[PDB]
């Protein structure tokens, strides 16, 4: 594996390439609150659907001010187009810098999300355009690789991973279309179904603090060396991904907890879920939750991971349930083959495609087989989760 060219610096222009008539290149500045509200009123109404047009992802103006300024981001990967005339912000494109391992090769990149182009604007051939100057800003700022995940399929994936998802509120996904009355049942027997614990069980169990960085970070670290590709997180990034600011956060996206051990004290567990609505198109939100990243101490011996991690996520889909979220979601990446059935997630139409630019690897395991269904054998591949 290897990178595909070198990106020559002498050659990389300094000005962009010309736009469709009536539109121009803006870079977005994030931390003026009205171009915020722009990226936002743009996602809204035009970002991703599913098949059906039921719903549609509705990142919070806090999930996006957490996902885009990151460690080490840069304004000049906010990329959007404007309509000369109005003003109004009608593309955008996005990254954020990282390190990433690739079979045991560190490499720089960047995680490109939130390609969006207004509907009226669609099948203009726009998207390559918005590619090639995200691409250009990119190799100006000596970033030549990167990573992005898509639901739809584009030249040589490196992994496929499907979605699954773990009803907590049934009677509310029942009630927009979500999750469907299986036939000879009812409701009373769909909500017996999905009932959950009160309590979680896990002891030691507490919400992460600032304090327990250092040795989330090692732990995290060692359990994402098992994967073929994941993310290479620095202390920043996990003080950044992880623990939730309060004080500065009024809208919370981020929720992580570890387990400190009752006799050691030394945290041997952990896990994360983030929070993204859904906008029904036609209730009007679904309130989703989904797994993030995770690590335990009991990877490193087996079967004992399994055990662990069952209960690990039944404690984190009892924490989820009393946050007041609908669903949980999860994919089959990291290790989460291991308990996605037992715990009654239900496998779901989506899937994701995990992709890298400028960079030649084998494929990796997306944790299914052939019939794209869970398999213990077919884990170890994806290390990565993308928002
Ligand atoms: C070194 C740094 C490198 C940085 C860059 C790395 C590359 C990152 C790549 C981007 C990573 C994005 C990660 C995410 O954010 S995935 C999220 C994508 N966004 C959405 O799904 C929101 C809803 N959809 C839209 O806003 C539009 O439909 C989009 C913008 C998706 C397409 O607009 P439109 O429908 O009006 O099409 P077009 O006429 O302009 O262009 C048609 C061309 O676009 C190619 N296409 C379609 N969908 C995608 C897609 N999801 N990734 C990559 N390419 C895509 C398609 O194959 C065709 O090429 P082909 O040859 O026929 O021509
Ligand atoms: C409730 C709901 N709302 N929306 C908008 C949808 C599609 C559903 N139904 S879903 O929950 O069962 C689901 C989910 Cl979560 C996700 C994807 C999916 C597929 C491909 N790509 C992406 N991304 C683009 C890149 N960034 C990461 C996300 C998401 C598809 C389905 Cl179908």
């Amino acid at each position: 594996g290897g990178p595909i060219k070198i990106i020559d610096p002498e050659k990389v222009s300094k000005e962009p390439d010309a736009l469709l008539e009536g539109f121009e290149w803006a870079t977005l500045d994030l931390t003026n609150e009205t171009e915020l509200q722009e990226l936002w009123d743009l996602l809204t109404y035009h970002y991703v659907e599913d098949d059906n047009a039921m719903f549609r992802f509705r990142y919070s103006q806090s999930f996006l001010h957490w996902a885009l300024m990151s460690p080490g981001w840069k304004k000049e990967w906010h990329v959007g187009v404007r309509a000369t005339k109005s003003r109004k912000l009608v593309a955008s494109i996005c990254g954020v810098p990282t390190e990433i391992n690739v079979r045991n090769q560190k490499l720089k990149v960047v995680e490109i999300n939130f390609l969006c182009i207004h509907k009226k604007l669609r099948s203009k051939r726009l998207t390559p355009v918005l590619i090639k100057e995200i691409t250009r800003r990119c190799y100006l700022n000596g970033i030549y690789q990167a990573i992005y995940t898509a639901g739809v399929v584009l030249p040589t994936p490196v992994s496929s991973c499907r979605y699954y998802h773990r009803p907590l509120d049934w009677l509310k996904l029942y009630e927009v279309g979500f999750s469907p009355l299986p036939a000879g049942s009812t409701k009373a027997r769909q909500i017996t179904k999905n009932h959950l614990p009160s309590t979680t069980s896990t002891p030691g169990l507490r919400p992460m603090e600032p304090k327990d960085i250092d040795t989330v970070h090692d732990l995290l670290q060692r359990y994402l060396s098992r994967f073929a590709l994941n993310q290479a997180f620095t202390r920043e990034e996990v003080d950044h991904w992880l623990v939730h600011k309060p004080e500065t956060v009024k809208e919370q996206v981020v929720w992580a907890y570890v387990v400190e051990d009752p006799e050691t004290h030394k945290i041997t567990d952990f896990f994360s879920f983030y929070n993204l609505e859904s906008t029904v198109i036609q209730h009007d939100n679904v309130r989703a939750a989904y797994l993030y990243y995770y690590a335990t101490e009991t990877a490193f011996t087996m079967k004992a991971l399994k055990e662990r991690l069952l209960m690990l996520m039944n404690d984190a889909l009892i924490l989820a349930k009393k946050a007041h979220f609908d669903v949980f979601n999860a994919l089959t990446l990291h290790d989460n083959p291991l308990f996605l059935e037992q715990l009654k997630f239900g496998a779901g139409d989506g899937q994701l495609h995990f992709y890298l630019y400028n960079y030649r690897t084998a494929p990796v395991p997306g944790g299914v087989n052939e019939k794209n269904l869970p398999d213990e054998k077919r884990m170890g591949g994806v290390g990565i989760v993308m928002l």
